[PDB]
């Protein structure tokens, strides 16, 4: 999962 991982910092805050 991207907002998982730190490369992708979506709005999963």
């Amino acid at each position: 999962g991207a907002c998982s991982d730190p490369r992708a910092r979506y709005r999963c805050r």
